[PDB]
């Protein structure tokens, strides 16, 4: 994978409730570093709700990519309303956006 | 409704296939420019797939809000192969990110 796009990636969709770098600071979720080979619901510090600490999974490549594959299935009811308003407002800024940008 | 941040995700979610100026070329998908207020399929010059043409929906902010949020209302099966193949790569490039960035 190319580490510039995905670098782009993180910042436009997780770096609002995500940091990653050594000993970064907890937001609405929780910091991310050491996350690859770390049992789900493992970060220090982060006070995680109740559905997270029960899976048993190693994070890694496959399951992080199961993971943004199908969010829905796996992401527990807080995080659900989280991740919805930062789309709801990302919508309105997209249709803002189009409606100068189609119009000028 | 930020225009500015409305922008930014333009081109991370939807500039690889659309341009908006007037004059705009078509590329995977059709140029948008002048879409509000305009009929579903009817881009000049530009060559469509049957699910999406003839419904007589007019583009603007609540149908565009709609096609957001339930792009099964709205998008043909090739587009859905389009933009999935588009999301796998975004998959790989925001997984590469994070092995990298969070082992840092
Ligand atoms: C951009 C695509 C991402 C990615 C790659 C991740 N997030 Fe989030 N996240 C948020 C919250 C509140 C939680 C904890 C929920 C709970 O209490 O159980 C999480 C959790 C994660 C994980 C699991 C981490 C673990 O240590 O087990 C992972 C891998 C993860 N996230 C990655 C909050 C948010 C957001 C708030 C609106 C947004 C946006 C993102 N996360 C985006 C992403
Ligand atoms: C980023 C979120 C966006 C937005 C706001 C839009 N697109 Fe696409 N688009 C693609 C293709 C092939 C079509 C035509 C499908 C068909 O044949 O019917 C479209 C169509 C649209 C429309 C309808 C346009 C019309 O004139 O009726 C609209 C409003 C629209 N798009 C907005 C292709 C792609 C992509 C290829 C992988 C990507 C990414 C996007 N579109 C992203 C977006």
């Amino acid at each position: 994978g190319d580490v510039e796009k995905g670098k782009k990636i993180f910042i436009m969709k997780c770096s609002q409730c995500h940091t990653v770098e050594k000993g970064g600071k907890h937001k609405t979720g929780p910091n991310l570093h050491g996350l690859f080979g770390r049992k789900t619901g493992q970060a220090p510090g982060y006070s995680y709700t109740a559905a997270n600490k029960n899976k048993g999974i190693i994070w890694g490549e496959d399951t992080l990519m199961e993971y943004l594959e199908n969010p829905a299935k796996y992401i527990p009811g807080t995080k659900m309303i989280f991740v919805g308003i930062k789309k709801k407002e990302e919508r309105a800024d997209l249709i803002a956006y189009l409606k100068k940008a189609t119009n000028e």
